[PDB]
């Protein structure tokens, strides 16, 4: 089997991407944030505290003839951005772009933190990291991909995120028309539960490539590109007027600037992030100071190849017995 679904930016900045997901019988379609940095499929629901729901579409398990309460199971998660959510668990039928899993754990939110409430466009998350990170207790549950894997034509999914435009998540096959040149595969460590890999270096604009190992994770659920302070300093030094602002919480730059591209290495291959991808607009409405899309990972504890990086590539998440990551230009 295979599946294919369109993923759409939630706003004009590509702050995140939503993908329609069918849950239950009859189908209830929710728009979920596909997140290769976490491993819980959780949704706004009929059980979510009413004051914490503000425009989201909810899953109502009582209206699904295939929903079954997973007795005694709870979940609770906290994300890198400080947000969180928690609740109980159902199993139900879940379909993504034509691909169907029966008995998928659907984590129903009883509580969500304010940032989720405040975002009307995201109805929940669909985690695609390794199932070892799943937070369901006392019996850990598998991700949608993990459940689907055996049935897929090939044990892979691909992320093809758009810049200010729709893109595609495919399950079970590689669309060879969706990228240019070749896919370069690179090793993955699953030891922390992430799609963790090592970039071979970087360049700033038309500058010379610096060969240096950068360990980080491929994370569709993170907006920006978080890299070591040395790398980030080298990038923003090429932008007149750019500075790190403690009050804003990262590098800012004059909105009148033209940003240089940023290249990262995948083995001997190179992925080029156009400068425009690195502009995340005014820090506040009407400001002429703009927020940068490349930021320091210092104090995160890990480098993160988030959407800014991933949307410059066609990315293969290869879930073979030994997982690997593939990157192609597009």
């Amino acid at each position: 089997s295979t599946g294919s679904a369109t993923t759409t930016p939630i706003d004009s900045l590509d702050d995140a991407y939503i993908t329609p997901v069918q849950i239950g019988t009859p189908a209830q379609t929710l728009n979920l944030d596909f997140d290769t940095g976490s491993s819980d499929l959780w949704v706004f629901s009929s059980e979510t505290t009413a004051s914490e729901v503000d425009g989201q579409t909810i899953y109502t398990p009582s209206k699904s003839t295939t929903a079954k309460l997973l007795s005694g199971a709870t979940w609770s998660i906290s994300y890198g951005d400080g947000s969180s959510s928690s609740g109980d668990v159902y199993t139900d039928t879940v379909s993504v772009g034509g691909l169907t899993v029966t008995g998928q754990a659907v984590e129903s939110a009883k509580k969500v933190s304010s940032s989720f409430t405040e975002d009307s466009t995201i109805d929940g998350l669909l985690g695609l990291a390794f199932s070892t990170l799943n937070t369901v207790s006392p019996t850990q549950q598998k991700t949608f991909f993990d459940n689907a894997k055996a049935s897929l034509d090939s044990p892979v999914f691909t992320a093809d995120l758009g810049y200010h435009a729709p893109g595609t998540y495919n399950f079970g096959f590689i669309d060879t028309t969706a990228y240019t040149g070749s896919i370069t595969y690179t090793a993955v460590s699953t030891k922390q539960g992430f799609w963790e890999w090592t970039s071979t270096g970087y360049a700033v604009g038309s500058g010379t490539f610096k060969s240096t190992s950068i360990d980080g994770i491929a994370d569709t659920g993170t907006t920006l590109l978080y890299l070591p302070a040395t790398v980030v300093s080298a990038y923003w030094a090429q932008v007149s007027g750019a500075k790190s602002s403690s009050s804003v919480g990262g590098y800012v730059f004059p909105c009148s600037a033209t940003l240089p591209s940023f290249t990262f290495g995948v083995g001997s291959a190179r992925i080029v992030i156009p400068g425009d991808y690195i502009d995340f607009g005014p820090i506040s409405t009407g400001s002429s100071s703009c927020f940068g899309g490349i930021q320091s990972s210092a104090g995160i504890g890990i480098n993160i190849f988030g959407d800014v990086a991933l949307k410059a590539a066609f990315v293969v998440f290869n879930g073979a017995t030994t997982p690997t990551l593939g990157f192609a230009s597009k």
